[PDB]
């Protein structure tokens, strides 16, 4: 009876900042932020930075983290639903889905070569499994799309200065916005979750400084699922 | 489930399916989950269901060949894929199969826990996978575990014991392409773990009932005309005892 939301848009379009605003609204409204700390320093719960290592050679570690990526936020999402919320009208937002991690981020990476033919089908394999068990409680109810361009999304990366980032192209960030306007806006991209076809999408333009019309925009949104 | 689990456990062609596959036949009530090795060596995900009435499922790659051939590169990727793979399969024969059963046994050929403190760690302790590797491995392990550990959940573990140069032969005798340059020293490491897990019972796992599940060790390096009947005989009384 959990409504699920999910946050979508480009690296440092500012989802985290977002859903945490959102998240002081109504004590019925909880966030599953992706894990990126579970990334940072690999741990079996200082260990290593698999995101650091996807960016530094993504020929080599591409696969091996955007498995435990989507892993770690399969675990993160699950819990959340067993554990919070108990509230009137609960909703649970989710900063990313499984959805952008295959076919916008993995794609990606194999579009680019950066995993080859065998990695891209073990991936899709384990993922098609993987939802097959899971999909059914972590269907989405809707997505916000936090659209900013990729020459805004390069400045803040710089702004929050995650070292390992710090390396990113424009052109990286080009091709991940093609993905998202893709799936999110021309609604071009295909999935194999027929469901997803049907999710409604509210998207808010974000390129400008830092609102409160955006986020009483969602409030609303939510009230039509 | 009312349906009991048991694990064959053994080293590289000790002869588990061999056996398993003969052992089956002797009652209805008995089946056997393979291990998933074919979708190893040819690399396949489903096909839309539009799509495959137009093209064909092709063949793919074969990561138990690029595990062999570049360890330290590929061993991640290829544990990674061969616990998944089982669990899928184990998990659809246990709520698919001996309905009609009066005394149901399923026989897993190998478990996820051999994928783990045999294989996997093998290939950490060998420097194949390094510290990251090994970490995301026993913290994906460990979730899948958490949500689907208890159905399957094993009740006994027969050990196919076969020492290292038996094993080495019966290689040969197979002949499966990609296990054609294993060195006799890489099965004696599996042969030492196998020992210290299911012999010896020293090597500790994160699942506290493993060190109480009943295990039978049978010695399978004779011929197998040779032991057959004392081997059967073993597994019928063993399988009474559960
Ligand atoms: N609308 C905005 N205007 C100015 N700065 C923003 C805005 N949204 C986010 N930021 C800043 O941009 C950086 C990235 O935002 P963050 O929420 O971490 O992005 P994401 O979660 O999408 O990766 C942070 O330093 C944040 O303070
Ligand atoms: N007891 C036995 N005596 C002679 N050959 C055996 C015996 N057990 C197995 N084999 C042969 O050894 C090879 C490996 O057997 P297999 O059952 O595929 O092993 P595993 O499943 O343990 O990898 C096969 O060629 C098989 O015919
Ligand atoms: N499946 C995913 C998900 C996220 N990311 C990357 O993780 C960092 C934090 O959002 C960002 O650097 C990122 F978004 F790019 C990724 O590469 N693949
Ligand atoms: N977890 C596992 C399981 C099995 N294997 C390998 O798969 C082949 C078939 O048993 C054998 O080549 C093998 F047993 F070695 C592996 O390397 N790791």
């Amino acid at each position: 009876r959990i409504k699920k939301i999910s946050i979508e848009g480009n690296i440092a379009a500012g989802k985290s900042t977002f859903v945490n605003i959102l998240k002081q609204l109504s004590e019925d409204w909880e966030v599953v932020p992706e894990p990126v700390a579970r990334w940072s320093n690999v741990q079996s719960t200082n260990g290593g930075n698999v995101l650091q290592m996807m960016y530094e050679k993504p020929e080599r570690w591409s696969f091996t983290f955007q498995t435990y990526a989507c892993l770690s936020r399969i675990r993160a999402q699950l819990a959340s639903l067993n554990g919070k919320l108990d509230a009137e009208k609960p909703v649970l937002f989710f900063e990313r889905s499984v959805y952008s991690d295959r076919y916008i981020f993995a794609s990606n990476l194999y579009e680019s070569e950066s995993m080859n033919e065998t990695e891209w089908t073990i991936y899709q394999d384990w993922h098609d499994w993987m939802n097959n068990q899971f999909g059914q409680s972590l269907e989405l109810d809707g997505i916000i799309y936090l659209q900013a361009t990729p020459e805004t999304c390069l400045h803040r990366i710089y702004l929050r200065g995650r070292n390992e980032e710090q390396g990113i192209p424009l052109e990286y960030l080009e091709k991940l916005h093609y993905k998202h306007e893709s799936w999110l806006l021309h609604r071009t991209l295909k999935t194999n979750f027929d469901y997803l076809q049907e999710v409604p999408i509210l998207t808010l333009d974000v390129n400008e400084d830092f609102y409160e019309s955006l986020v009483e925009k969602v409030k609303e949104f939510l009230s039509t699922l």
